[PDB]
C-alpha cells in the first residue's frame, strides 16, 4: 500500500503591481 | 508508506505594470 | 514512495495599469 501522490508545487510568487496609469493630457 | 502530498503548483505570474499616472491638466 | 510535493501555487494576478503620466503645465 502507500505510494502515489508527490508531484505539484512550484508556481506561485508573481502578483503586484498594476495599478496606476492614466493622467496625461493637458498642457 | 508514502503517499500523501500532491497538488498545489499553478498560479505565478502576473506583476509588473503599475506605476506612471499623474501629469495632466494646465493648457 | 510517491507523496512530498505539494506547496507553491497562488499569487498571479495583478499587472496591468501604468503608462499615462507626463503633460501638464502651460497655461
Amino acid at each position: 500500500x502507500x505510494g502515489x501522490x508527490g508531484x505539484x508545487g512550484x508556481x506561485g510568487x508573481x502578483g503586484x503591481x498594476g495599478x496606476x496609469g492614466x493622467x496625461g493630457x493637458x498642457g
